[PDB]
């Protein structure tokens, strides 16, 4: 009696590197021992020795084999070293066989854990890039057709072995050097402030490339035995929050594009509150009367952006926020990535208009906020997001007019640089631009910005759990932007 089995030959999984060729996921040959239980069952006297070699409990091992006595294949140990494998084969236990497999290892470990993600016990991607690019990376298994007896041993092949085709190499957009910098500074900020979680995204505003994307807590993908759910969250891509004051720049972009506001136009925000029906809008800083558009950003005046929003209508604000991708499906095709929500109310009442304009009327991810700021930095042109290295840059879409984008860039440079501004976000050597806010989901300190002002190269978002924006997250923007700019050999623009 017979059977014909088709056997899959494992294909070498494609190498993942960072944009510079540094190894992030490597399929490395391992020896895994498997057994044909029908054969093993004829050599029970060998089991205890086999089990000792496997460092396995004799009872559990024996039970597992008896449990599987009618199967022709089970694994004994996977991902051993060649040496260790041969140690066991030398035992010459009937029904024990060795095969070359490929096991994934992650050389950068926790540093790029969430972005790279990892594979299953079957070498199929299950988080991050490994998941998103599985087909590119996996290649195609080879096939043997094997004639087997009822033991069931291989009698012969019944056709030519069809060799596996290796997966393809993949270079990420991530620059491991920037990734590491962001990773460490985020972590220090958390430790200092007694906060539990945070994210940090760095984008190339010219190419759409995600140069860094780090979250805390994080985890070691090479050892996932004591994992906790909170550590596995790729927060940059899956935590959503109301961005608050960080989207005022997009509200201002609508104001400018409306034809009705110039940067130097004034709004009276005294006495720092504004009664809307039953509701009261309140500024945190309430020592202002007249503020120009830049002053509204500096003071984070909710009252101010609200009065502007009442003037230009929420539709225009919605349109800018949508075009820059806030709450939109600019997804890179990572299963599970969040889109957030930018409700198209179509007609907004005062309350909703105001709440949208000062950023508590939408939810976004850190990645969208970074991409939005990248378009702004890129003279209003949005280059499509990428987590893989971009050699041929796609044409951008003009989502904010170049003139409005340049104008808002200048205002944001002032919130960082001007008196009463977010001085802690200043980056020595460069003109930096950006905006603080308090995100809500539970509050988080936010800072979002880009640099250098004169020919922006990167956009960055810092999100930190708050047990304020300009106090907690701003100094992190400063330090990380200071490092990243220099890592990219960006010439200092403060001359
Ligand atoms: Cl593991
Ligand atoms: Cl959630
Ligand atoms: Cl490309």
């Amino acid at each position: 009696a017979r059977s014909v089995r088709h056997i899959a030959i494992p294909a070498h999984r494609g190498l993942i590197t960072d944009r510079n060729g540094e190894p992030l996921a490597v399929s490395t040959p391992v020896t895994t021992l498997w057994a044909n239980p029908k054969e093993l069952m004829t050599a029970k006297e060998r089991w205890p020795q086999l089990a000792a070699a496997l460092g396995q409990d004799t009872k559990l091992f024996a039970d597992r084999i008896e449990q599987n006595a009618e199967r022709e294949f089970i694994y004994l140990v996977r991902g051993l070293t060649p040496e260790q494998g041969e140690g066991v084969i030398a035992l010459k236990v009937p029904g024990v066989y060795s095969i070359e497999e490929f096991r994934r290892f992650y050389p950068a470990g926790e540093v790029v854990a969430h972005a790279v993600g990892f594979t299953d016990v079957d070498d199929r991607g299950r988080e991050g890039i490994e998941l998103a690019f599985d087909e590119w990376l996996a290649g195609v298994p080879g096939k043997r057709q094997v004639l087997k007896d009822r033991r069931g041993r291989v009698i012969k092949d019944v056709q030519v072995t069809k060799n596996a085709k290796p997966g393809k190499t993949l270079a990420l957009s991530i620059d491991l050097r920037l990734q590491y910098l962001a990773h460490r500074e985020l972590r220090n900020a958390l430790l200092e402030n007694g906060a539990k979680a945070g994210s940090l995204v760095i984008m190339d505003v010219k190419t759409g490339e995600i140069l860094a994307m780090t979250n805390q807590p994080t985890y070691n993908p090479n050892n996932r035995r004591n994992l906790q759910p909170a550590a596995m969250r790729n927060r940059a891509m899956i935590d959503v929050f109301e961005p608050g004051s960080t989207v005022k720049p997009f509200s201002m972009s609508a104001a400018l594009a409306s034809g009705r506001w110039k940067p130097s136009d004034i709004v009276d925000v005294y006495p720092g509150t504004l009664q809307i029906g039953r509701y009261t809008i309140r500024d945190v800083s309430r020592n202002s009367r007249q503020l120009d558009l830049t002053g509204i950003l500096i003071k984070s005046s909710n009252v101010g952006i609200s009065k502007i929003a009442f003037d230009i209508g929420a539709e225009s604000i919605y349109s800018v926020m949508q075009q820059v991708g806030l709450g939109q499906d600019t997804g890179l095709g990572f299963p599970g990535e969040r889109v957030g929500n930018l409700p198209n109310h179509r007609k907004w009442p005062k309350a909703e208009t105001a709440t949208l304009a000062y950023g508590y009327g939408l939810s976004v991810t850190a990645i969208q906020l970074a991409h939005a700021y990248a378009a702004l930095a890129n003279d209003g042109k949005s280059v499509p997001l990428s987590m893989t290295r971009v050699d041929r840059v796609p044409d951008g879409v003009q989502v904010i007019s170049p003139e409005v984008a340049s104008t808002v860039q200048g205002m944001l440079q002032q919130v960082v640089e001007a008196q009463g501004g977010v001085f802690r976000a200043q980056v020595p050597g460069y003109h930096a631009a950006g905006k603080s806010g308090t995100a809500r989901k539970a509050y988080r300190s936010l800072f979002a910005g880009f640099a250098p002002a004169t020919d922006p190269r990167i956009a960055m978002v810092v999100v930190i759990d708050e047990p304020f924006g300009g106090l907690v997250s701003a100094p992190v923007f400063s330090k990380v932007m200071a490092g990243a700019l220099r890592l990219m050999n960006v010439p200092p623009d403060n001359l």
